[PDB]
């Protein structure tokens, strides 16, 4: 079996990415934000909250025929920008794109942290990351990719974000017409639960390229590319005016600059960056000072290849028996 379904950006700066999931019988069909980082599968519901919904699509169990409480069973997870969710769990039918997971574990939240409340575009998490960070207790839960690996045609799936403009996420099948050139692999580390990997170095706009190992995390939930304090002060160097704002969190820039493309390495390829992707606004409506799309990791403790410099690329996530991550230009 396959799957393909469409992701679409929630609003024009792309922050984040939702694609439409049916759950349930009759299906009912939410808008999820398919995450690399994580590995719960969690909905806004008839059971969350009331004052804590505020305009997402929710999940209703009783209007469900297969769907079935999974008795004892909770789940709390807290994500790396602080925001966090909770409740209980259902299983039920699950489809993405055509491709159909049947007992997925639905995590339906009774409370959400007011970043999700304030977001009606997203109406829940798909974690894509390794089940060993699945939160359910007391047992364990299986992600939708693990759940339908063994059927897919192949133990794959894709990420094809678009810059300002719809994509695609493939599951069982690499779409050779999505990518330019050729796919290169490298090697993945499970031992954090992450699509963990370690990039061969970078270059900021035209000039020499640095090799330098930096391991990361391919993490389509994560908006922004988070790397070392080092690599990211080179990068704002070359922009007149950046600078590192405390009060803002993070670097920011002249709106009225030309910002210069970035390059990371993938083994011995190259994926570039262009300036364009790494905008991210005025920081307050009216400012001329926008906010930087890379930005420094030290704090957070690890590296993270965020949806900027995913969308810069098409993305395999290879879950054979070893793991492996392949990068496209495209
Ligand atoms: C409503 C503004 C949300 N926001 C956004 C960004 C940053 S980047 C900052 C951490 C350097 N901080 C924010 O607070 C990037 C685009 C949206």
């Amino acid at each position: 079996s396959t799957g393909s379904a469409t992701t679409t950006p929630i609003d024009s700066l792309d922050d984040a990415y939702i694609t439409p999931v049916q759950i349930g019988t009759p299906a009912q069909t939410l808008n999820l934000d398919f995450d690399t980082g994580s590995s719960d599968l969690w909905v806004f519901s008839s059971e969350t909250t009331a004052s804590e919904v505020d305009g997402q699509t929710i999940y209703t169990p009783s209007k469900s025929t297969t769907a079935k409480l999974l008795s004892g069973a909770t789940w709390s997870i807290s994500y790396g920008d602080g925001s966090s969710s909770s409740g209980d769990v259902y299983t039920d039918t699950v489809s993405v794109g055509g491709l159909t997971v049947t007992g997925q574990a639905v995590e339906s939240a009774k409370k959400v942290s007011s970043s999700f409340t304030e977001d009606s575009t997203i109406d829940g998490l798909l974690g894509l990351a390794f089940s060993t960070l699945n939160t359910v207790s007391p047992t364990q839960q299986k992600t939708f990719f693990d759940n339908a690996k063994a059927s897919l045609d192949s133990p794959v799936f894709t990420a094809d974000l678009g810059y300002h403009a719809p994509g695609t996420y493939n599951f069982g099948f690499i779409d050779t017409t999505a990518y330019t050139g050729s796919i290169t692999y490298t090697a993945v580390s499970t031992k954090q639960g992450f699509w963990e990997w370690t990039s061969t170095g970078y270059a900021v706009g035209s000039g020499t390229f640095k090799s330098t190992s930096i391991d990361g995390i391919a993490d389509t939930g994560t908006t922004l590319l988070y790397l070392p304090a080092t690599v990211v002060s080179a990068y704002w160097a070359q922009v007149s005016g950046a600078k590192s704002s405390s009060s803002v969190g993070g670097y920011v820039f002249p709106c009225s600059a030309t910002l210069p493309s970035f390059t990371f390495g993938v083994g011995s390829a190259r994926i570039v960056i262009p300036g364009d992707y790494i905008d991210f606004g005025p920081i307050s409506t009216g400012s001329s000072s926008c906010f930087g799309g890379i930005q420094s990791s030290a704090g957070i403790g690890i590296n993270i290849f965020g949806d900027v410099a995913l969308k810069a690329a098409f993305v395999v996530f290879n879950g054979a028996t070893t793991p492996t991550l392949g990068f496209a230009s495209k």
